């Protein structure tokens, strides 16, 4: 089967390196190649893909919304986040999926015991935040809380979740078992001792919030696992097989060192 990643730029993508490691562990005769698609040539996307006989592809900067009109169908999750990172070519039909959020959430699940009873705060109300909150909503029993600087951003949200501003997150910070920053931030001055602090970025390997949270002697978690888990989730969709998460993360790490 033939896979890819589209984007502009595409050369620093670690998707092919990673999906390949997965193919070699599963003993699969797949290719996964980086495809450079400038904005100016994006209108010819159906043709760039189909001439290469592509089965499924990831979509990254700056085409995650740009791809949407070319899809024949799109899932609720993508539609909701308003962005597509995965497309399935399934008998000439293009179908758009979004695995970033489930990708972050499946990673967290592994490194956080009993996430179903977790008091989770998320910072940010934009699209990455939305995608994670949708996925959590399905597995977390206690109501989610999303904090944002502007209340209006929640108008197109769809969840029955608590929605607060940033100063109110600061002063109730100790009610939370996990905090997830999706913002590129708060005062950690009421930060409970046990609280896990997470950012969906892994370059830099630690953002300011994670730095300070670590000095306060808290557990921290960056976006590395999100990146592996979103691609693993694309792979499940495309192929109906189980990805080797350890092989995929180990190669990305080795590449990151160096
Ligand atoms: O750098 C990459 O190759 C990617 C990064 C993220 O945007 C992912 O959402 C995308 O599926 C692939």
């Amino acid at each position: 089967m033939k896979f890819a990643v589209i984007g502009n730029p595409i050369s620093h993508s670690l998707s092919p390196l990673m999906h390949h490691a997965n193919f070699q562990s599963l003993n699969l005769e797949n290719t996964y190649e980086a495809i450079n698609v400038p904005v100016n040539q994006f209108q010819d996307i159906k043709k760039i893909i189909s001439e290469k006989s592509i089965d499924g592809f990831n979509v990254t900067i700056p085409h995650k919304e740009r791809i949407i009109p070319y899809l024949d169908d799109i899932n609720e999750q993508a539609k909701s986040v308003g962005a597509v990172n995965t497309v399935l070519v399934k008998d000439g039909k293009w179908i758009g999926y979004n695995t970033d959020g489930i990708g972050y959430v499946n990673g967290l699940k592994q490194i956080y015991e009993g996430i179903e009873d977790a008091y989770i705060l998320i910072l940010g109300a934009g699209g990455a935040s939305k995608g994670i909150a949708n996925e959590l909503y399905k597995i977390v029993r206690p109501t989610l809380t999303v904090a944002n600087r502007t209340m209006s951003r929640f108008n197109n949200w769809s969840l029955n979740i608590n929605k607060i501003n940033l100063s109110h997150a600061e002063s109730h910070l100790d009610e939370f078992d996990i905090i997830i920053n999706t913002t590129p931030v708060i005062s950690l001055n009421r930060l409970a001792s046990h609280t896990l602090v997470s950012d969906i970025v892994y370059n830099p390997y630690k953002t300011p919030i994670l730095i300070e949270a670590e000095q306060r002697g808290n557990p921290i978690y960056n976006g590395l696992d999100m990146f592996v888990h979103q691609g693993a989730e694309s792979f499940k969709i495309w192929t109906n097989l189980e990805p080797d998460i350890k092989a995929m993360k180990n190669i990305v790490i080795q590449k990151l060192k160096g």
